[PDB]
């Protein structure tokens, strides 16, 4: 079982679990996507908790069970300083490995960016440098699909029809085929979704849906700035990952040494499509970096 608290980081009342031991060999921290979304559909990298590896999981101011700081404070720059004040507050100056998916995976860059010198090792999933690029790649995918979705994500899409038949129909299959590959979706899953449209988070700096992005992070991009990345870095992707592995390229490129892989018949949640092979990789990678 995890250890859960409700604590009060640099000034707001965060959520944190932490599942540690046995035989703890190191600490791994998370970072959740949406932005808006929960730690929930990470929970499945609990599983490295038999593999030496502590993991901490929380949820992002105004996530999930987090409370809502100021607007103001709706920034990837403000969650990097929440990000560092919950592990010194908890670890101290421990060094830690970091892990991010999608949008953690950027908010884990920008983390690096500032703060690597307390990481032994970092994991981008499914993350991005660049929402620009992304954004390019995506739309790329919304042509790619059978006309008939396409047509309807252009068409109610750019008329703010969101609430559509056609168009939500469109854009779950877009997640059946970008987001996750699976026809049975996990309830961790299905609950941090629910968390993001429940909160303001992701409405406010994403947009309506996970391909529409008009929220505050829409010209977010520090391509020019990861290569200051020294330390051992993971980078993975899924085959038909809604972020392509060319926004995971761009980033591969820029961190020397890093490591890029790309899970074949997988997308963006690859921690449940395929579990065991995403744990082993991330597991291995960690216990090689000690
Ligand atoms: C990940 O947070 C989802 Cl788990 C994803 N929404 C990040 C993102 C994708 C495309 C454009 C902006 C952000």
């Amino acid at each position: 079982e995890c250890i859960e608290n409700y604590a009060k980081v640099n000034g707001i009342y965060i959520y944190y679990k932490l599942c540690k031991a046995p035989e703890e060999k190191a600490k791994l921290m998370t970072m959740h996507g949406g932005p808006g979304m929960s730690h929930d559909y990470l929970l499945s990298l609990r599983d490295m908790t038999k593999e030496g590896i502590t993991v901490l999981f929380y949820d992002q101011f105004g996530c999930g069970r987090s409370e809502e700081p100021d607007q103001s404070k709706f920034t990837i720059d403000y969650g990097v300083e929440e990000a560092e004040a919950l592990r010194s507050k908890l670890f101290g100056n421990e060094k830690v490995f970091l892990m991010g998916s999608s949008y953690g995976g950027a908010l884990a860059l920008a983390y690096a960016v500032k703060y690597q010198d307390h990481l032994k090792g970092l994991i981008v999933s499914g993350g991005l440098s660049s929402v620009p690029l992304t954004v390019k790649e995506m739309n790329r995918l919304i042509d790619e699909l059978p006309a008939k979705y396409r047509d309807a994500i252009k068409k109610y899409g750019s008329s703010g029809s969101y609430e559509n038949p056609e168009y939500q129909e469109a854009v779950n299959y877009f997640y059946h085929q970008h987001l996750l590959r699976s026809e049975d979706w996990p309830p961790e899953v299905l609950k941090s979704l629910e968390y993001a449209e429940r909160r303001n988070v992701f409405r406010i700096m994403n947009g309506p849906n996970e391909f529409t992005i008009t929220g505050t992070i829409k010209d977010w991009d520090i391509t020019d700035k990861i290569s200051a990345i020294k330390i051992p870095t993971l980078i993975t992707v899924g085959e038909y990952d809604e972020v392509t592995p060319n926004v995971a390229r761009v980033i591969h490129e820029k961190i020397a040494g890093s490591e890029l892989h790309v899970f074949r018949d997988c997308s963006h949640l690859t921690m449940w499509e395929d579990r065991e092979g995403y744990n082993k990789l991330l597991s291995d990678f960690i216990l090689k970096h000690l």
